[PDB]
């Protein structure tokens, strides 16, 4: 066939009940993960693909980075709390692997004081409850695919992508195949 199971994607033996739709994982630390987001826009590619009432879900991972990789997997949980991904994503990129200037929780602080959130408006998310399970949403998330590397993608908690079985001569035909088969998975 032209997808083949153990080729474009993989199929989860232990497939993962409540699952968001597509699932993609990141972490500011993962080389591949900046190439995915600011030189493939691959989450970006796939959303103008995907199926009427097919939602999106990116969660930061705690395995890179150590205590830093942390902070960074909360400051995501803040990012989402506030809605302010597509302010701080760039900057935590560039931050962490380009300028390499991110060293703690308060440069990561800055990262967002400059893209506009107020101070006290970052802290309060920062130490609320609400962030706190959205934290735990991350990990829990990550817990059921027994996620061990990045980036990763998952179709309804039953298949992982394999961008390993594909061409990347061409940037641009490499992202159309990726999310042409995250639309593929999504309306099997």
């Amino acid at each position: 066939a032209q997808y083949e199971d153990g080729k474009q994607y993989t199929t989860l033996e232990k497939p993962v009940a409540g699952a968001p739709q597509v699932l993609e994982f990141f972490s500011f630390f993962c080389p591949h993960c900046y190439q995915f987001e600011e030189v493939l826009h691959i989450s970006d590619n796939v959303k103008k693909k995907l199926p009427e009432g097919v939602k999106m879900t990116k969660y930061h991972v705690n395995f890179m980075g150590g205590d830093l990789g942390k902070d960074l997997t909360q400051a995501w949980a803040v990012a989402m709390a506030l809605g302010v991904e597509d302010k701080v994503t760039v900057p935590l990129f560039e931050g962490v692997q380009k300028t390499q200037t991110i060293r703690s929780a308060s440069d990561i602080r800055d990262v967002f004081i400059n893209a506009g959130i107020k101070g006290e408006e970052y802290d309060a998310a920062w130490n609320s409850f609400v962030v706190k399970s959205l934290v735990a949403q991350q990990e829990k998330a990550a817990a059921d695919v027994q996620l061990r590397g990045v980036p990763a993608m998952f179709v309804n908690g039953k298949y992982q992508l394999n961008p390993q079985g594909m061409d990347t001569s061409n940037m641009d035909v490499f992202v159309q195949q990726y999310a042409d088969t995250v639309k593929y998975l999504s309306e099997k």
